[PDB]
């Protein structure tokens, strides 16, 4: 119930206190330390439980979360994060004059039917693993003139998407753009990891 | 003198006429064809030379320029053009609040001393050959917030620059930026071809 979360609190306080004992903690850090020895004393008093049995039981619950870390904290490989786009580029507002939107396997594909006879380049920020595209943060289509005209975005409310899903979304976006005579080009950091 | 350039004119006219004979030429193309049969007739008249001997001698001068092409038109390898930056990005105006400029082997290096505690990424548009950076069109430093703060540009009035020159310029730019506690990151298309 509440007692268990309060054992968690008492133990975690004792933990950051052992931290602070090296005296590397920040002034606000230690302020929170005081604030929390206060709050925990007030709760242990207007509750009715000693805080040492609570510290022991919070040690027990960190042993359970440590059994969770012992189930295999860390997977077996490492990831790499690749960026074509400044944050600005990722978050810059844009619009399409005649939208074309589509959903395909946890991926939103947007483009503007009104873009014709432009050179478009595709930039993406994503994640690789085993030299293969692990997960897509975002992709965007820019005109050499500088305009955003298409976007491949991850759908949050779905259980993940794959590298083949992204190569398919890219191919479909490029097809839609090329239909209107737009010469579409891919940033090297996508050639090298998603074709 | 003038007669030789006019042999060049008469021959090159006969050439584009042989083109036009397939009737694939544009309306303005053929307009220029007429305009030029006119101008060449007027010049051959108020000059005093037949245009057929001039066509023969222009064939001789294209044989000399063809001996120039026979000295070895085409080198021995092929190049590739790599783009991080839309034209906009390359030509977008910027400024530095406290400039730092420098010349190093046909390369201009600019940066802003006033940039501190930013994440900067380096994008470049350049040319490779044998999977090595042949020649740099331009490089620019952007902040994740979107601001240009440094630039590595080719100096036109000098006899070319090398890939080592560019790796040195990059290293120097990154050093200058990192001095002010800015975390500098390189676009993958530079990692993969210029380190």
């Amino acid at each position: 119930n509440t007692v268990s979360s309060f054992q968690v609190d008492c133990f975690l306080w004792h933990v950051r206190k052992r931290f602070a004992d090296q005296e590397l903690g920040d002034a606000p850090f230690l302020d929170r330390l005081r604030a929390d020895q206060a709050s925990l004393r007030g709760r242990g008093s207007t509750l009715g439980l000693d805080i040492e049995t609570a510290t022991r039981a919070g040690k027990q619950i960190v042993e359970r979360i440590l059994e969770g870390e012992s189930d295999e904290a860390l997977k077996m490989p490492a990831s790499r994060y690749l960026t074509d786009m400044t944050l600005e580029e990722m978050s810059r507002d844009w619009f399409m004059l005649m939208p074309k939107q589509k959903v395909a396997g946890s991926l939103c594909i947007r483009m503007d039917q009104a873009i014709m006879d432009k050179n478009i380049i595709l930039k993406a920020n994503f994640s690789v693993i085993f030299d293969r595209l692990e997960t897509l943060i975002l992709l965007r289509a820019f005109t050499e003139e500088g305009a955003i005209v298409g976007e491949i975005s991850p759908l949050p409310s779905l259980p993940g998407h794959t590298d083949e899903d992204v190569k398919n979304a890219i191919g479909v976006l490029i097809g839609g753009l090329e239909w209107n005579d737009n010469t579409v080009r891919v940033s090297e950091t996508l050639q090298r990891f998603a074709w």
